[PDB]
This record gives C-alpha cells, structure tokens and sequence, in this order.
C-alpha cells in the first residue's frame, strides 16, 4: 500500500521555504520528474505493529507551480505520479471583518478574514501584529461555492482588551493566483 | 463477504423540531438472489421494539438486492442519548449483523451567533458577503438557514463544523446578495437550531444601518 502526498501549499508559494513531494509505504526508490528520472530524494531507514518505508523528494518551487509531474517508483512495482491540482487560476478576494457588538460582552472576541473567489483551492493564511505572528487561529478547509470558486474563513480569536486598545491586526494570503504570490488585509477598531 | 449493513440517524433538525419526523434507517446492501430473505429486529436502549416500518427489497442494477426498515423517534429519547440498535438477519450471515447508534455524547455548549454585514471593500463588488459566525457549540450536531422577509435565500453555503482551540465547533454562513438588495435596507436573518439554544431556535437579523 502507497500514498503519494504533495508539498504544502505555503511551502510551494514561499522561496523561503522547501516543498517536498512525500512517497509512503505502509525497497528500491526511483523518482520522475516529468519521465526524466532523478536523483535527489532522502529515504530514511525503514521504520506498532507493522512497517513503514519513507522517501521525500525536494521540488523546485516553479516546476512544481507550473505542472510538472512527481512519479515515484516503489520497486510488480507499484509506480505513483502527482503534480499540482488543476485549473484555471482564479485571485482570492479578501475581506476582513471585525467581531459582532454583541461579541462584546466576551473576554475573547473574534477577528475574521473571508477569502473568497479562489481557484483552485491550494491556499494559505495567516495573522500578524506588530511585526510578530498571531497564532491562536483556526481557519476553515476551502469549501465550493456556487460559482465554482472555493471560499474559506479565518478565525483570530483575540483578548478584548487587545482589540479595544486599538491594535492593528493582519491577515496574510498566499496563493498561486495573486501577484507575487501574495497579499494582506488589516483590521483595527474603528 | 456477503451482505452488509449501514445505520443513519436522524437529522438534527428533525430531532430539534417537535412537528419534524426523525427517523433512524437501517439499510441492507448486497443481499443476494439466494438467501433474499431478511430480519430486522430493533431495539431501544436494549429493549425490542416493533414499531418500526419495513419496506420490501429491491432490485438493484448489479443483481443485488436492497433492503431498507426506518425506525421513527422520539425526539427526547434521542436527544436524551438513547441508543437505537438495528439487528439484521439474513441466510447468507455465518451470524446476525448487529450495529448500534446514539447521539454524539459530551457535554453541551451553546452556540453564540454574530451576524456580520459586508466589508466596506466589498461594496465595489456586484455581489455582496453576510456573514453568520456560530462559535462556541457542542456537539457539532447542528443546522443552520438564511433567510429574508420569511423567503429562503437561493445563494448561501455553511462550512462544515471546525473544532475549535477549547473542544467546542464553530462554523461561518456566506450569504451573497445583489448589492442593491443590500443597499436598499432589506433584512437578512440567519437562523439556528441546536440542542443548547433555549427553543432549540435562535435567530439573528443585519441590514444596512
Ligand atoms: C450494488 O448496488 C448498490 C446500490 O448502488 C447505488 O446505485 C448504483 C447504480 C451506483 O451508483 C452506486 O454507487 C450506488 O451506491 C450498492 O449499495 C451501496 O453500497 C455501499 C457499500 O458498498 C454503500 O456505501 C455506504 O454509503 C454510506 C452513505 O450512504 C448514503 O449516500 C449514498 C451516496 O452518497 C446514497 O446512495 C445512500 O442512499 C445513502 O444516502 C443516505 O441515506 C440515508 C437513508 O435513506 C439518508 O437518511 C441520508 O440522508 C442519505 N445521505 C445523503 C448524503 O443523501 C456511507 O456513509 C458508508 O461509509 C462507511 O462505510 C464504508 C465501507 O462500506 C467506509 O469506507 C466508510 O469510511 C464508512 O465507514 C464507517 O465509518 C464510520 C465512522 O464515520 C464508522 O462508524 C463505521 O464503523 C464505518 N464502517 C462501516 C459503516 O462499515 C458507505 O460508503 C451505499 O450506501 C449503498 N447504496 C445504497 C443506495 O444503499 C452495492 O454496494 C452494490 N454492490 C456491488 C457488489 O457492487
């Protein structure tokens, strides 16, 4: 049994970063990058009850983003091929949205971002402030809208004090379709 | 193998909602022309029950038969964890497929609904976002609708239930209207129906202020 797993979408969309394509087995490794083979990847030794054989293999940020396919060959060998899912780009519109009055009354209150009007749905957020990451997030999975183009929602949840104080908050979008990759939207009391 | 047997609860509107009909179904796939014939037996908190309605099986395209008996609750025995038990029997068993299902158990939290209107660089759009953040509920078991002068809205789509930070769900509605509708003061409402809302029932209104 093999599972073929792609890079994260932040790791693909940030230079900084480093996508890898994960083949694992639940031993001989070849890699594919677009029929040309490669050598490349790290396999570990193999590692409850049963065994596991892991290789990863490194990607180039633009190949990856421009389609190429990643075929590993678990040596009948079972041979696996997976590249970036498909579809014509569509820019994420981003809007942020400050907590309900009627949030008020709590000791914790909730920033949102809503990202709308993305394709596909390959996507990353995050919140800052004052030049540091805000973590206590949960961001919802993409889900489909009715024209075809997914959507999804941020949730930052923030001490009132923090909020009222007038603290700006910011949250960051990454994904293939908009310019450098990248955008932001900031929120603060008004 | 040969037949196999799958258990639906009701639906949480249907338990929340007195006038509704919550129904828990058992149904049977893969019962083969051979030994077509089939029991059910049903059991609430491990005691028989005979009341529930059984249809004749049916023929399916891959020459197999389906067999479906629907059990209707009571709405309090449901939501006071009663656990409901679907015995099928069936020739073509080396034993009696048994399965068994309960409401989701831990302890109840009630939702806080917040409408949220459409940011204000949204408005360049010809389509607008309401937003209704529930927060803060347990368990997951959940319906949501949106809605406007008494008229169900035709564009609108709810997340799935997330887990949040402290072990309780919170889920986000979109709904998208023309722009106008928004500008020219019509109300929206979202409403929500769960087990910890007083009624089961809450409903929350926005519109251009
Ligand atoms: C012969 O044909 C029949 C009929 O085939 C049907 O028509 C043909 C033309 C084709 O198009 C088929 O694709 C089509 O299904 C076949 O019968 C099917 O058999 C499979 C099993 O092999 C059943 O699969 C299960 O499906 C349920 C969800 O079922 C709903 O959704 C279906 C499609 O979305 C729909 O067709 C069903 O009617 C049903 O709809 C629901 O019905 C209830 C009652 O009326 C209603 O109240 C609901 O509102 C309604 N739902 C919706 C959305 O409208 C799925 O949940 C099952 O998943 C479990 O089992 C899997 C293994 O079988 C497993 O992989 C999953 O992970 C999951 O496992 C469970 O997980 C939970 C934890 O979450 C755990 O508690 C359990 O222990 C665990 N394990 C279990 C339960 O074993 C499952 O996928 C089809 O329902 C069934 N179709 C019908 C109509 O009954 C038959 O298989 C064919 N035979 C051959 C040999 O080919």
């Amino acid at each position: 049994s093999v599972f073929l797993f792609p890079p994260k979408p932040k790791d693909t969309l940030m230079i900084s970063r480093t996508p890898e394509v994960t083949c694992v087995v639940v031993v001989q490794f070849n890699w594919y990058v677009d029929g040309v083979e490669v050598h490349n990847a790290k396999t570990k030794p193999r590692e409850n009850s049963t065994f596991r054989v892991v290789s990863v293999l490194t990607v180039v940020h633009q190949d990856w983003l421009n389609g190429k396919e990643y075929k590993c060959k678990v040596s009948a060998p079972i041979e696996k091929t997976i590249s970036k899912t498909k579809g014509q780009p569509r820019e994420p519109q981003v809007y942020t949205l400050p907590p309900s009055r009627e949030e008020m009354t709590k000791n914790q209150v909730s920033l949102t971002c809503l990202v709308k009007g993305f394709y596909p749905s390959d996507i990353a957020v995050e919140w800052e402030s004052n030049g540091q990451p805000e973590n206590n997030y949960k961001t919802t999975p993409p889900m489909l809208d009715s024209d075809g183009s997914f959507f999804l929602y941020s949730k930052l949840t923030v001490d009132k004090s923090r909020w009222q104080q007038g603290n700006v908050f910011s949250c960051s979008v990454m994904h293939e379709a908009l310019h450098n990759h990248y955008t932001q939207k900031s929120l603060s009391l008004s």
